[PDB]
């Protein structure tokens, strides 16, 4: 576990957010070649290899990445431009999203907006909404939000991970609580 977590987080990083750095140019669905990816890692890790990387995809509790044939991409996160195909989530009644308290007058003013992402990321699972928040502030509430108010107003709601969804944005109206 410790050591897939160091390789995970260096693979959220290459493929979320900075892959240029490592001489990987995404295609515009945010793949990059897996032998590519494999020997960016080597870069910082030199004991990686192509099976590791599997492993760690295969056993991702969050379904953060997706494997097709021999390309790999990050199914959400990114703070560059992507074309994501994911499917919508039409089943969902109310999904969560935990953010510091200090954050409250603005959202409520202006929503949820996706800051340095492209998409706004919400949880199916309250506990990992929180958790989610705690990493930006200790004082946190967990929003709570009407999926169906999303989708009305015209939202499409993908399913990027297992539980983590992604959405445009989150207009005020569709938040119902804040606790």
């Amino acid at each position: 576990k410790p050591e897939r977590k160091r390789v995970s987080k260096l693979m959220a990083y290459i493929l979320r957010h900075s892959p240029e750095e490592f001489g990987l140019r995404p295609d515009v669905e945010g793949f990059v070649s897996l032998n590519e990816l494999v020997n960016a890692l080597k870069t910082v890790y030199p004991e990686v290899t192509e099976e590791f990387v599997r492993e760690i995809v295969e056993n991702d509790p969050a379904g953060r990445y997706e494997i097709r044939g021999d390309r790999i991409r990050a199914r959400y996160g990114h703070s560059f431009p992507v074309s994501l195909d994911h499917e919508e989530d039409t089943e969902s009644r109310f999904l969560y999203h935990g953010t510091p308290r200090r954050n409250l007058p603005s959202i409520l003013k202006e929503g949820l907006k996706p800051m340095k992402r492209q998409y706004v990321h919400v949880s199916t699972d309250k506990i990992e909404a929180l958790e989610t928040g705690r990493r930006h502030g200790r004082e946190v509430v967990l929003l709570v939000i009407d999926a169906e108010c999303l989708r009305k107003r015209g939202f499409k709601i993908y399913k990027a991970g297992k539980n983590v969804r992604i959405v445009e944005r989150v207009p005020p109206d569709c938040i119902t609580l804040a606790v």
